């Protein structure tokens, strides 16, 4: 260990590129509670949309459960100003960084709200190289977030509309 951490900025286009879809990957958190939200996951596509207010993007998915069952979900978020933070409507604890990944079609966040902390890796890929997935363990597992979870991805993707 010792970060190679590297930040993506939107106070400096950034919106532009990141336009459309991308597979949930993985996770790691100091602990295994913070993750077992997506325990019931098999696979999730997200969409990513310019807003239609100031600051706001619109950020789409569809969920498959582990049953078979696909799930829409949709967020609002919103650019924090002189800032490369972002908020999320209706969840005033939480903020989101966003930081290049190791592989081409990659990004990591980083998640906080109260009382916890996770980073998650998505990809252009539904399947990326597996090696894209050990750097990321091995970033995180650097920074203490050493509780991992890989989505199984055994599944179809769901519809989501572009
Ligand atoms: C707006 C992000 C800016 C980056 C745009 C390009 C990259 C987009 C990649 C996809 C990001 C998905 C982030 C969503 C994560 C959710 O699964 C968790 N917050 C749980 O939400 P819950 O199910 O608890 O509500």
């Amino acid at each position: 260990c010792p970060s190679q951490l590297t930040t993506l900025g939107v106070d400096g286009e950034f919106p532009e590129v990141h336009l459309g879809q991308w597979y949930f990957i993985a996770g790691a958190a100091p602990t295994k509670e913070e993750l077992a939200t997506f325990d019931p996951v098999d696979n999730i596509v997200f969409n990513m949309a310019a807003g239609s207010a100031p600051m706001q993007l619109h950020l789409r998915a569809t969920i498959r459960m582990k049953d078979g069952l696909c799930v829409p979900r949709k967020w609002i978020y919103h650019l924090t100003e002189g800032s490369t933070d972002l908020r999320t409507e209706g969840r005033p604890d939480m903020k989101t960084e966003l930081f290049s990944s190791s592989c081409p079609g990659g990004i990591m966040l980083n998640e906080t709200g109260q009382g916890y902390q996770r980073f998650l890796l998505y990809n252009r890929s539904p399947h990326p190289p597996e090696k894209c997935v050990e750097e990321f363990k091995s970033l995180t597992s650097c920074l203490d977030s050493k509780a991992f979870l890989l989505t199984p991805r055994n599944q179809e993707a769901c519809e989501l509309s572009n």
